[PDB]
RNA sequence: UCCCUUCUGUGAAGGG
């Protein structure tokens, strides 16, 4: 029974060659092409080719779900929606300049291991920030602290029938470390609100420039876990009942899911020829589906 | 990115 093997091989290679026609006035987005190139390049004969290709398919299915969601998303209302989410968590981003200055003041207060009550921390920062930023208030600054709180940046030490005492955990006693956990927390709030936001836009939102794209990219990369693919599918699937699904993206669901149940972890077992074929058929289907949606059902 | 108060908040309670 090695004819089955060869025919699986042939069908897989056919799938990849068929998607290769998209390369390349290209219909596909800038990253999607990239992932496609990585997919065309796996040599399926080679075992590193089969496992790589398998995960390249899972990845390409990832980006397909993302892009599809990005259509269903209002670009002008993106930042308003983000900041809306942030304020809904009792947090607030005061803007890049002020936020940087505020975080540094928090650090000025707490890098040497000091423990302060929340009230006193807020007061410290307000008193020192209002001279350069007249806007500053206990309310708004309290919102910045609450953002660091929700980030689990504090060792909080309770005092019976009194205010708690807060210390910066030692791993966060430098501006770099702190600003990373801060920013990462904002990114998470973006994710729980279901918003997709490109690294360039993140650099814009949090820094007022474009020189922080790789940093943000790293944050988004570190937040990535396998389980997200499936629930992102979930998100899209309920976004399609707010639509009635005119383009019938629903037809993609079973392939997307097959792609989702692929294990992307290394040392995960190599695929059988029938898994290789089913996976590459699935990806061929969904990328075609993406292109159909973009070109034929947009605005 | 309405604003401000209060609070021990992975957040609540109220004002303009
Ligand atoms: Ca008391």
């Amino acid at each position: 029974s090695g004819v089955e093997d060869t025919k699986h091989y042939e069908e897989a290679k056919k799938c990849v060659e068929e998607l290769a026609l998209y390369l390349k006035q290209s219909v596909l987005s800038r990253p999607m092409q990239r992932k496609l190139v990585t997919l065309v390049h796996c040599q399926l004969v080679e075992e590193e080719g089969r496992i790589r290709a398998m995960r390249a398919a899972r990845s390409l299915g990832e980006r397909t779900v993302t892009e599809l969601i990005l259509q269903h998303q209002n670009p002008q209302q993106l930042s308003s929606n983000l900041w809306a989410a942030v304020r809904a968590r009792g947090c607030q981003f005061l803007g890049p300049a002020m936020q940087e200055e505020a975080l540094k003041l928090v650090l000025l207060a707490l890098e040497d291991g000091s423990a302060l009550s929340r009230k006193v921390l807020v007061l410290f920062v307000v008193q020192r920030l209002e001279p350069r930023f007249p806007q500053a208030s206990k309310t708004s600054i309290g919102h910045v602290v609450q953002l660091l709180y929700r980030a689990s940046c504090f060792k909080v030490t309770k005092r019976d029938e009194d205010s708690s005492l807060m210390q910066l955990k030692e791993e966060f006693r430098t501006y770099e470390a702190l600003r990373r956990e801060h920013d990462s927390q904002i990114v998470q709030i973006a994710m729980e609100a279901g918003l997709r936001i490109a690294p360039d836009q993140w650099s814009s939102l949090l820094y007022g420039d474009q020189s922080h794209k790789s940093h943000m990219q790293s944050i988004i990369d570190k937040l990535q876990t396998p389980a997200s693919f499936a629930q992102s599918v979930q998100e899209l699937t309920i976004a399609l009942q707010r639509t009635g699904d005119p383009a019938n993206l629903n037809r993609l669901r079973p392939h997307l899911e097959l792609l989702a149940n692929i294990d992307p972890s290394p040392d995960a077992p190599p695929p059988t020829w029938e898994q290789l074929e089913n996976g590459l058929v699935a990806v061929r289907t969904v990328v075609h589906g993406l292109v159909d949606y973009i070109q034929n059902h947009s605005k």
